[PDB]
C-alpha cells in the first residue's frame, strides 16, 4: 500500500487537516485500500497533542475527521513512507536538511498539486475564515494529487 505522510510544523492545525482531507478524497475515489495517510511535524514541541479544536469543528462540518495525535518527523519516516507533503517552504527546505539523500526523491510541496488555487504555501488559519481557506486549498491539492498518484509516479 502507498503511505503518504503530511508535514508541518507542529502538527496540531494545517498537517492534521491534510491527513483528514486526503483520506476523504481517497474513499471517495474509493481507494481506502491502497492508500494509507498520517501526519507529524518538523518540531517535537507539541508531541501528543489533538489536533486543534477548531479546526476539528471546522473539519467535522465539511466531512473530514481531523483525528490526528500530534508526533514528531523521525528519519525511519523518510525509509517507511513513499511520499512526503510539506505545508510551506520552510517546512519543505526543513525535511531536506534532515531527510537522507536516498530518499529526497519523496519530498514535495502540498500545494505543487493545486490546480486552481494560485498560493505559494498554505496558510496559518490566523479568523474563523482562516479554517475554511485551509481546508479549501487541501481539496484543490489533495484532488489533483490522488489523480496524478494513480497516473503513476509523482512528477509534479
Amino acid at each position: 500500500s502507498m503511505k503518504l505522510l503530511f508535514v508541518c510544523l507542529g502538527n496540531i492545525c494545517r498537517s492534521p487537516a491534510a491527513e483528514a482531507v486526503m483520506k476523504k478524497v481517497i474513499q471517495n475515489h474509493h481507494l481506502t485500500e491502497k492508500y494509507i495517510c498520517d501526519s507529524a511535524g518538523t518540531c517535537s514541541y507539541h508531541e501528543g497533542q489533538q489536533a486543534d479544536s477548531r479546526m476539528r469543528k471546522v473539519g467535522k462540518s465539511r466531512g473530514y475527521q481531523v483525528d490526528s495525535i500530534s508526533r514528531p518527523v523521525v528519519s525511519s519516516d523518510f525509509k517507511n513512507f513513499d511520499y512526503i507533503f510539506a505545508m510551506d517552504n520552510d517546512n519543505y527546505y526543513e525535511l531536506l536538511d534532515r531527510c537522507p539523500e536516498q530518499y529526497k526523491q519523496k519530498i514535495f510541496k502540498m500545494v505543487d498539486f493545486c490546480t486552481t488555487i494560485k498560493t505559494t504555501e498554505v496558510p496559518d488559519p490566523y479568523g474563523e475564515k482562516g479554517f475554511h481557506r485551509v481546508i479549501d486549498i487541501l481539496e484543490d491539492a489533495c484532488e489533483n494529487l490522488i489523480i496524478k498518484l494513480e497516473e503513476g509516479k509523482l512528477i509534479n
